[PDB]
């Protein structure tokens, strides 16, 4: 990371984008925090944020959409368990996440027994609904979770706590 | 002060008071300087500095009041000189400050003479006016600075001189 | 450069100018860049930069008139070649810059020949025009460039390049 | 820290106490360890440590008393559970510590259920005796622990184990 | 040396010995120096020093004994000279130290002569006495120092000179 | 660790052993890795490693043997439980490791009960076989694990995994 | 470049690719230098370097081929000059590199004339041969270099000089 | 010793001498140590060492010869003593080294006597042989050591001791 | 102060002055100290110092003159006191220094009185003589100091004391 | 070519007499030239010429 | 450099030369500059410099002579061009320096032509005079420059400009 | 030695002693070396060094005298040996230094014999002359060295060898 090369070079194809306020992360952060309080006469927004764009005719907004749903219908998803494991399989419908845990010993040796296991992790919210979504097992291991759908999920960890106006602290000189 | 403890800790209860503009001392300082020039349609105030408060209903303003006057009426006031010192006492009325300096030798030893002294320092502007405040002495030392009242005082040292439009300076490289 | 003297002293005859926006070079720089795009209802100005002045009655603007032309009329300029050098002189009219290069050997020694040279550099835009401005030589060396005038010039090197909307660069941690 | 101020100042109102043996923590520590072995001819002492005092007439001894017992009598303390939680409450009598854990959902919303909880922590040794102290619950949640008393407790963590006559270790130069 | 391991560990099996006076080398050193002057009321002592022991019933004293003599009687020690060297051997009785130096060339080669040598160093004070102890040589080299015995010796170098009451010397500040 | 003494001294008695290939740990390590793949026409070895020996006549090989078995026959090992604890003892045969855990309270005080415990840890592979080795308890606590034997064991942690042929990584200059 | 992360992580995926001789660049470099002298009994080699591969069945050799020729046939390449520039174009056949330099002013303004230029850089050795390859221009600017082909080229700068087997130097200690 | 000049310049004429094995002092040192043990099938060698040479036809070997003898026959060497000193001269034949020490006072002053001395140091092995080589003196000081010859000598100090195969040392971590 | 620029540059236009004796301040200082003792055969000198000059024909000397007197006559200087202050003015004739101190309150406000003051400092030796020079005041404040003159003054502080024949000190090694 | 070693090490011994100018061998040289070409102590020694000049006072 | 050896050792064979004035380069440099101005009654001198010699009888002077001319007469020097190259040769008489540049291709290969070139560099001033010295070529390449001689030359670069009486520079404290 | 006190204070009493030539040790050293060669027209001196004195009337010179002789006559010095030691005494007349070494055992103990010894060291050149001075012993130990005298001596080590004439040494840059 030659500071005498990478610094002036990584700033070369940046000019036409520069002048975006030395405090861009806070400037726009405030405007996005204002529209996140009350529907500010906009076409509403789950979290649409007005970003700096070169587009002159249209107004672009940062959104998701392609991160929740996509291509689905009535459906009847099927889990994968190549080899049957009726008693050695456990299907779990934890919310909008369908998983299958089947382990069967099909390979055998002298004094060593091999055990294969198939584990599927389906995070399909627009395909699963804990209530109606059920499960049907076959004799070959072919698991099939049938049922309607329509919904979005996704476990994240973005919950800033504390900071709530009023309280404060203080200090004093020392060393 | 453990920088790895006091810093993140002293910055905890501060949450509800955070986001007070990184330049709070200058930002509000300018607004207070603007209202200190001409009575800006305010309820008239010597130095009502509008500070950041959590009060939603009422508007708070920084003021004095409880640092000038309090409980006074007509009065006569009385200095303290337990032991008489008619010729050895000097009462001074320096403005809104009444003081008494009386020293009398009441205790005596072999070759050592003891001398007691009573010195009172009164900073009562609300009940002292050098122009009309007199002094009366008793035969026991009881001093009484009778007279009218009503006034405010207090010697401070806040007079930032210099800087007054159109100066100009300069400099040059060095090594 | 006693930092404990020159710093607090140089910051003395500057108070009356102080508080001129810690970012004065960028603040006004933006306002000057805005008026440099389209004639903003001003009295029209190639580069009239509204600067901070103490003048309360009139509005001052940074000019440049006294750096183009001044005292000219409709005559002929005369180059200097005290000693004749008809064949040894070359007059060049490079734009608004009239120059003369004449070298003649008038002083002679034993085995050493002295050669004097007269070189004039005239940057008179309001007096020269490569088209009409001609040149007439005398028998004594007196060169005289005759012709009309009226024009402004001056070779400078202030042409910032690049920085054209739509770039973008990036980087990453290092060690 | 102002080592050139706090050091000589924090040692100012300390003179009249100075000369307390540079090794005060060990000197007196030995005398207190001697009286902690065998009941030395004194008015006994649970841990009364003869400290350096200015009292000339009486002899002061560091003691507790006001850290075990205070104001108690034939009682029947009662825990606090404003809202009834018969099946949702658990009273625990862990030694001289009476605690109550009751949680009941009294506030309800659309799809969110609120649950309040009352938890009391009583460390009353002179009021509790796990052997006899019982508990009686009311229909409103008013828990009442009835029974005799008289006792002292308090969980601490001061138990030095190592060191026990006849050890010996060794070492040698290194680099 | 692992100051963060060997230090706290080398101080582990040492606690039961700890508190042996930070100045143990000087404290006891003084008491041993006092009993080294005049035969203090004791069972006498060549250099018996009362050391800190865990023995409660008996009183231990640091002594020698097993460093002077041991198992001896009317003797006639014999030196070792496997091969005869009557003219090439020199026996020396330097105090309580009997030594033998015999060198004989028994091995021969082409142009190289080998010479074997036997050197014994006997520091037997309880077996030797310069006066009486004589020497007798055999024809095979068997040397035999005959004579009585009883005596103690041992060349050491512990003679701390200097410091002898009333000296006087000083210095002064410098830089 | 005087590097100016220990270094040249610890390299003195190494003199006649020096020159053992500066990369002895890798040189021989390779030859031992080659014989650890396929029985290389040797007298069959479990892990015999040809080490640098001074023996000229015989060829020495690093071996174990005295770290697996020693002196056994048919046996019927006996555990130790001085005091009976039929209900308070638990014998465990975890592989080739026989252990006994018996705790009985034989000593009693006023309000304090003493409990002694006997725990044996036997790692005898050539004496134990979990499949056949049983356990018999006596009325005095004398435990006796009877049964055949012959076997080798020993829990170690030497399993350097991964190095799955065909990997490779990459990097680049930084700062 | 976290040396405590990248280093161990840039050597992990390297895992089974290691053991390639700490001096791989010199070891193989010598074997490649030996086969570069005399055509060693092989299927010849322009510069085929036997590299370390995991291929067990076949023997891989570092080669070029796809860096000289590819898809060519009896041709007549055509240069690009969208707008005609008969007198303002210069075709140059510098070896196996065909280039065209044509500049024509098609766009005109008030006092500013625009001039477009088309410059092609062809490095086709298997398509060009200075001798036969000629050029034909059209009236629209369409240049066409016709002629046979078959050849390989490529200007590189890999020519180490000196190391004239048979020299010498020395030098001496200094400071 | 400009490291940025002498280093790359001193290795410059070393150009064609490079690649002499980074461990040339040890590599060849082993081969020379192997031929120094048993007379390996060669034209023998007093200490000839096969060195790296550019000679292609002949094989060069590091030898001495011109460091032992050179031009001698029967001879009768003569020492130098310009002025006679029969009684004041001492001739010494220490092996293959003939020396003469003669001092005579020929110059005299007032109270100071001058004494000249002639000392010759002859290290002629091929000319001297302690046994037969005698000495003859003349009346003028001309010394003459007559006798046969033929021999080689030269006192050096190259005798590496110790490394008596079969030692070993050890150490341990410290700090 | 670029030492790599200002140093060689500040020494550039100094060459034609260089070689002025590295100890010019002491060399000439001695010659000037010699002519300051006894009136050496010259045109005398109050303090004329022969400096290094380029003047070849005339001899230049460092003089004063223009720092004592200039253009004066009989005269009768006048002080300045725009507004009359008969009782509020004090004229002081301290040697060759005439000063006037007059303060009069001409401007008045509500409760604030303004007082103007005129203070002149005349250091005219060739115009003042304490003895004769008197003062005359007018009714408008016009002060006039009349009287003769002729003399020079000027209070400076250049009096090096000590270094009074034969002193001597001493020292010694320390650390 | 130790520019960061010899350079500051050679200008060090010059300091005892370094401060005036960068050129010390031409002013004192010409100053002695105009003083040596003049009969000082001894007497006589001339020879010159005279070309056209613009100077009126000198020549 | 062994400052502790080379410094005291180098200063050994220099004592008998010592005391040559710590400023020898400037002391003598001044005396040589004085004799370089006007013929100082010496036996003339091109640049003879009186150096410090040990010769007591004669006076030595640093001179050249053996660096201008040596052994010449009145002949014709001849350049060297082994193989004829009339059309491909260029003789240049640049002052007192005669040079020849002839290149002829005599060796030929398959597709490679070898070209030999002979270049002589003669700096003979006492043998060359551009005015008269001519050149004559032979049919074999034998070039012969004929003509008189007698002259001295030698291109050097010793022209220290600047410094010329009457300069002066200045500076000031900085930081 | 506080450099901020001792330095300016140790140079204070040096005030009028200064100006003794910064190179006083060399300046006068040369003048003293000149008068040490040939007897320069003076009152003759052995080593009289004209030093800087404040004496105006007389001329002082550094001299010895009081360091060679003082008060002597015919004389017959006598050594001291309180107790007779005829056979146990040795008188040595080493030049102008008379010494006596007598040791006699006069004090006796049990097994310890005390021995007294008297050793005189006389460095009297003006009283001793090895040639004539003899020695006469008495029966009580009174030694008496009788004889004439008149002479000067004194062993010193001031012989600076080396620093001859014409040596020559050199060096070169390094790093």
């Amino acid at each position: 990371m030659d500071i005498a090369i990478h610094h002036p070079w990584i700033r070369r194809p940046f000019f036409p984008f520069h002048s975006p306020s030395r405090l861009f992360d806070q400037f726009f952060g405030e405007h996005l925090l204002e529209s996140d309080l009350f529907p500010t006469s906009t076409s509403l927004s789950p979290f649409y944020l007005r970003p700096p764009s070169f587009l002159r005719a249209p107004s672009w907004f940062d959104t998701g959409l392609s991160e929740m749903r996509l291509e689905k219908d009535r459906f009847s998803v099927n889990l994968d368990v190549k080899h049957f494991s009726p008693e050695e399989l456990k299907v779990k419908v934890l919310g909008d996440v369908i998983e299958v845990h089947g382990k069967h010993e099909e390979r055998q040796d002298e004094h060593g027994f091999i055990s294969r296991e198939f584990h599927r992790k389906y995070r399909i919210p627009a395909d699963v609904d804990p209530l109606t979504i059920t499960s049907s097992l076959s004799s070959d291991g072919v698991l099939t979770v049938n049922g309607p759908r329509k919904q979005v999920s996704g476990p994240e960890r973005t919950i800033p706590i504390t900071r709530e106006e009023k309280p404060a602290v203080t200090a004093a000189p020392k060393k």
